[PDB]
């Protein structure tokens, strides 16, 4: 039993974690902005980035599902870790962050990302840019127990659950058909196991189906 | 002269639509979020979603050139074809689509689409495989006349202006030199003629540069 | 311990086959057109066509690592399996082909092979169509006790032996970078094994890398 | 004018290579194993792996349009340059070859390359580091004035011949209008220009159509 903090639990990623860490019997508090859609136990109704070390207390992991509303506002997954460092640092609190995929390393060499291939799609570069200056930020913390969760390429609302998922790395990873999807619930059941039996800390794992 | 209303106008594709039917001499109202960027004399300041009925009638034809590209959004394409069902079933209204060139089939058998096949760049599959669900439930509305136009795979926004373009169907295509290639001015050229010389409702073309 | 023949031992595919089968302690008898250059054990200097059911007596398994020598002479690969057919059916006798890539099937709807897709270069088709020719004829072979092995997309000769391969079926497979290659001494190493612990009789198996 | 030499001039590559280079008056000799259907008017019978040193000696250049497209030979690509470097080193007799795009680099660091990237397609991948492989071996060659010509990523074989192309270097090039493409005919035009305006020498050139 833990005692899990989402940020933005009214995203749809942010509460399929949130019925997930439920369903699994944590005590889940909703960090919202609006009303509260998700089956999140206590909420509260804070903007982001008005948070105080009194409201992340009393948690064993804090999981920001957070994303921006415009892509004017995008620079704010930069802001949100300057903040949530500020916030947790010095404390022992996991905070996990729901990231991209574009971000992840092409091969072992590790030069080049996935957001920079020529054939990257231009109007995925604004998100996944943000993504990755986020996860750039979050390794110069090193008094912070930050994970990184990278989803596939392919992440999917309201995909099908299967329940079988792979979990990978720094390094961009397919499954035997050479396809990387995931789905909300998958990612949310992979992203919970990572709470409860946790290796990775200042690092940055993947996940994707099968 | 037809009244035409364009969905996204603002953008690249809409904007190309838009330009080509005025100087057809046709009736453009521009549907857009923000301030109108189009040749469209005519402008209607909201998003797809709370457009009511009264807004997309007395209209002889409705191009959606929406688009969406985070993982959130991405499934907005088919949402909004669930919309734009309900406010034009029934009617006769013409409902044109700028989609996308992955769901093409790669023969006669109209089996295995080029977004099924190994080869098919993996980060192009997110878009793809939304427009292609897109299409997809497309083809179950009866009541609505509809038209899915594919572009090239190359679709070249801003790429010259060739007075030529080949028509074909859901069957992928390559013209003589064997590629499959259209500027945005070409498929607007490609639309446009559709519309004047409507033939294809309740079905899905392509285009392509001659 | 087996008694095997390969046909073609003199060819990059056959010998690594051979020099494979004689570490693992098999007896292996080379049917060759020329002077042995493999590790083999006895020799048959005979032409393949003029091959005799005498010829072929005495075997556990007969491996076929059978290659085109000019492009004219790729419909023999459908005349070998016709005679190794005649000399074999009847008998329980194991016949193992090595195979291509091509004919892998892209998805579980089995409708549509690699070698159909429009990006299929060229130059590949006419080996690539012969060794699917010759696969649609072993199925069509009741009473033979064949197995097609399909190589890897990348099939590579004096490839590093890594002595990790993955076992798949008749559906393209990739490994967790979402590649298909594999080296020849690694094939050779997958292909005794299924002649060692072989479950797969009249149906086609698949091998890669990793 | 110059005296030149052309492996596999009955292929389509050396033949827009030949017929290029002789009508602006060039003493052009076919290197070719059947009869030559170039406009060569001098014949050299032989395969590129028994030429001797003195079949090569009193040619200006020497233009390798060699090709191998089975598993088996596809090595062989790598093998013609040890021959070529053998009968060529210590001259300074120049060394072209037609190579592939696949080896070129995607930025200014000039590590990964187009082959390197997720969104390379699989089918590609056999041509390409056979290529790739060729060129890296090249490159060890400083006794030999040898020059790598790659082509765009589109390689038009029978494509419109246009009197313009873009001559760039080992990285990743588009046109302004961001494509990658050049027919057979442009890419002997930007050959042959570089022979006649010999520059870069020890060194790997790209060719795109403008
Ligand atoms: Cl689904
Ligand atoms: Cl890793
Ligand atoms: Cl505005
Ligand atoms: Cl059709
Ligand atoms: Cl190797
Ligand atoms: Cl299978
Ligand atoms: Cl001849
Ligand atoms: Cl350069």
């Amino acid at each position: 039993g833990m005692k899990l903090a989402v940020i933005a639990a009214n995203g749809q990623a942010g509460k399929a974690i949130v019925e997930e860490a439920v369903k699994r019997g944590h005590e889940v508090t909703a960090i919202v902005r609006s009303e509260n859609k998700s089956q999140a136990e206590s909420i509260i109704k804070k903007d982001l980035f008005e948070l105080t070390k009194d409201d992340l207390t009393g948690f064993d992991a804090v999981i920001s599902a957070f994303g921006a509303y415009t892509p004017d506002t995008l620079p704010l997954h930069s802001k949100s870790i300057e903040l949530f460092n500020q916030l947790l640092a010095g404390t022992q609190t996991r905070f996990l962050v729901v990231g991209g995929a574009g971000s992840l390393y092409i091969d072992e060499t590790k030069t080049t990302r996935l957001l920079d291939t020529p054939d990257f799609p231009e109007e995925f570069k604004p998100l996944a840019k943000a993504q990755a200056d986020e996860l750039d930020l979050l390794r110069t913390k090193n008094n912070l127990n930050w994970t990184f969760v990278s989803p596939a390429v392919d992440f999917i609302p309201d995909g099908e659950k299967t329940g079988n998922y792979i979990l990978a790395g720094e390094i961009f990873t397919t499954n035997e058909k050479g396809i990387s999807q995931i789905s909300y619930a998958d990612y949310a059941i992979g992203l919970v196991d990572e709470l409860e039996k946790g290796h990775h800390i200042k690092e940055r794992i993947s996940l994707l189906e099968k």
